[PDB]
């Protein structure tokens, strides 16, 4: 049980005179790095060793393979909140949960982030950005279509079948090869894949229920040509994205910046939209996002310098300040002094990027719709692992997704009870 309470954590940064070398790894280098360069001119005695990891599939492997090692791990690593719980539950990841941290830092970050972070009864994070799902649409596309902006997935249907048969070089939207991308799909809808009790207790539900009539309608949208498979975050995408290849990209919020950095050419021409409802229920969202963590391997002597860090990163209120700044200016955080300030929520744009410009009350919205009720596996990374060699090559025009879900959810089933979890399935 952690004794670093939240004022040795204080007491970390108010001891100028104790000198802190910490190794810090992110793959969001880019968003971060401005960022935590503010924090260093701030706490001169804390000094930052930042280490960018490139993409997030290899700083993940870098990070499992030092803690197998146990050789050369960094004192705070980026985590996020679909990816960590495999490494929180192999120890790799100090669970820094007591009744002083969780009094203070409850208090700093909107609640469905906050309990993003927890897993297990631990705490193993300070949330980071929040990621509501948002529908960036290519308004030029549809207007040329005579088509509306889709508020449902009914909508997605049947307006793509139209664009597809006018223009079968687009389609209405991308059915991304990505665990996040796909995962978000059923959170936004209300579908649950699997339901976790506790650490070493797991129900997985991919083949019945509200997860299986969802399949069942991606698996015809692929059919008929409302949605194209492929890889997210990829060369390809990066071309289709540019050219205009789908008209509806549902996505994590954080995309709304990467377009303003990669894609000047599409200024003006995109709306960000609300999320697409399904069956007639009221939209729902989806938020997972980035966080902060500490090793487990970290020193004792600076875990109190580590956590400042992690906490002053994600809500000093000057940090926040910062990570609008230096990211176009706005980036869609999870500290409470973002969430609860009604002027983010109505902040205009004023860039002219996109055609609306209450995008971040579109974001906020979203937020308020995410669905909290969801867990992650405990061992996401295999889940990835299966999705890639049993869903993923599914994901075509031909595909049986509802077969590879029921096979994924058997290899799921495998690697539970080999690894010591209960696991009941809807096949049992
Ligand atoms: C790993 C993801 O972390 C969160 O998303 C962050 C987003 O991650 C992207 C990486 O930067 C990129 O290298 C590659 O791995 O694609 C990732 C998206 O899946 O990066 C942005 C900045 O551009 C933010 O830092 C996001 O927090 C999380 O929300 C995702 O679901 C993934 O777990
Ligand atoms: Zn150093
Ligand atoms: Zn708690
Ligand atoms: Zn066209
Ligand atoms: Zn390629
Ligand atoms: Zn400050």
């Amino acid at each position: 049980k952690s004794d670093v309470t939240a004022q040795d954590v204080e007491n970390a940064l108010t001891d100028t005179s104790k000198n802190v070398e910490l190794t810090v790894w992110a793959y969001s280098a880019k968003q971060m790095e401005p960022t935590v360069k503010a924090f260093e001119k701030k706490y001169p005695h804390i000094k930052i060793n930042f280490v960018n990891t490139g993409a997030a599939e290899d700083h993940f492997t870098k990070f499992q393979n030092v803690v197998q090692a146990q050789k050369d791990i960094p004192d705070v690593v980026q985590m996020s909140a679909n990816k960590f719980q495999q490494f929180a539950v192999s120890g790799a990841l100090l669970n820094f949960a007591n009744d002083s941290i969780e009094k203070a830092w409850s208090k700093l970050y909107t609640k469905t982030a906050w309990a993003q972070v927890h897993y297990a009864g631990g705490l193993y994070g300070a949330p980071q950005d929040a990621t509501p799902l948002a529908n960036y649409v290519r308004k030029d596309i549809l207007d040329e279509h005579n088509l509306q902006v889709p508020e449902s997935w009914e909508d997605i249907y049947n307006e793509g079948i139209k664009l597809h048969k006018e223009d079968s070089n687009k389609y209405m939207g991308i059915l991304g090869s990505d665990i996040s991308f796909f995962t978000n799909l059923y959170r936004s809808v209300g579908a649950r894949l699997w339901k976790v009790n506790s650490v070493d207790d797991v129900e997985l539900t991919m083949n019945s229920g509200k997860a299986k009539e969802f399949t069942e309608f991606l698996q015809k949208c692929l059919k008929d040509g409302v949605l194209e498979g492929g890889t997210v975050f990829t060369d390809e995408f990066n071309r289709s994205i540019n050219d205009g290849r789908y008209a509806t990209f549902i996505n994590e919020n954080w995309m709304g910046n990467t377009y303003k950095e990669q894609n000047p050419s599409l200024k003006g021409k995109m709306v960000v939209a609300a999320p697409p409802s399904w069956k007639g229920q009221p939209y729902q969202s989806s938020s997972v996002g980035s966080m902060m963590s500490v090793s487990a391997a970290c020193p004792k002597e600076k875990q109190a310098a580590a956590l400042a860090f992690i906490n002053w990163l994600d809500s000093d209120k000057d940090a926040i300040q910062s990570w609008q700044d230096t990211n176009n200016g706005n980036f869609f955080m999870a500290a409470s002094v973002y969430q609860d300030d009604e002027n983010q929520r109505n902040k205009k744009e004023t860039d002219g990027y996109y055609a609306n410009d209450d995008v971040n009350a579109v974001y906020f919205d979203s937020m308020d719709k995410v669905n909290t009720d969801w867990e992650y596996l405990p061992f996401m990374s295999q889940v990835e692992v299966v999705f890639n060699d049993v869903i993923v090559p599914e994901m075509n025009e031909n595909g049986d997704l509802v077969g590879a879900m029921a096979k994924a959810q058997q290899k799921l089933k495998a690697y539970a009870e080999d690894n010591g979890f209960k696991v009941t399935t809807d096949a049992d």
